[PDB]
């Protein structure tokens, strides 16, 4: 995350790092067994860290689990990038707490404007690279379809949001992939894509959770 703060410890309970000897992606818990991350962050062995707030050192609220089941949606494109979303199986249940909590899927789509909150581990500078231990967070706004439409033409499809700011400086990077976009309690974006990271007029896109429910709903009952 550029241009953000650093969260208050834990009070983003369900961001999840995915590792596989080191912090690569991020995603969300979204039940007590399933993890939601982007399909784009996709390796065949992962470990799933829960209750993170710095991801150096052992602080003791974690738990650690290995993911059993990897399920990236089928009809993902590595070119377009759309429907980048991608469930994980953890091998057993976590246990839910003040500190590993669950987010919910989303009601309906977001109205453009309403302001959302973005987390992750990822770089944190325009130029150059510095990858925090403590986890990020970024207050954005859901951006209208047309000024993201506008900022990519041809390449947005209907299932990509864009969040974040036309001026720049404020935005996700590359570490962030796989994770949360929260808005009004709900998760409706997972971290996509971009151009570079913080550009001014090339905010980040985001899958848009909304239009996955019943993909979502029907791979946790089928496995
Ligand atoms: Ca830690």
């Amino acid at each position: 995350i550029v241009g953000g703060y650093t969260c208050a410890a834990n009070s983003i309970p369900y961001q999840v790092s995915l590792n596989s000897g080191s912090h690569f992606c991020g995603g969300s818990l979204i039940n007590s067994q399933w993890v939601v991350s982007a399909a784009h962050c996709y390796k065949s062995r992962i470990q799933v860290r829960l209750g993170e707030h710095n991801i150096d050192v052992l602080e003791g609220n974690e738990q650690f689990i290995n993911a059993a089941k990897i399920i990236t949606h089928p009809n993902f494109n590595g070119n377009t990038l759309d429907n980048d979303i991608m469930l994980i199986k953890l091998s057993s249940p976590a246990t839910l707490n003040s500190r590993v909590a669950t987010v919910s899927l989303p009601r309906s789509c977001a109205a453009a404007g309403t302001e959302c909150l973005i987390s992750g581990w990822g770089n944190t500078k325009s130029s150059g690279s510095s990858y925090p231990s403590l986890l990020q967070c970024l207050k954005a706004p859901v951006l209208s379809n047309s000024s993201c439409k506008s900022s990519y033409p041809g390449q947005i499809t209907g299932n990509m949001i864009c969040v974040g700011f036309l001026q720049g400086g404020k935005d996700s990077c590359q570490g962030d992939s796989g994770g949360p976009v929260v808005c009004n309690g709900q998760l409706q974006g997972i971290v996509s894509w971009g151009y570079g990271c913080a550009q001014k007029n090339k905010p980040g896109v985001y899958t848009k959770v909304c239009n996955y429910v019943n993909w979502i709903q029907q791979t946790i009952a089928a496995n």
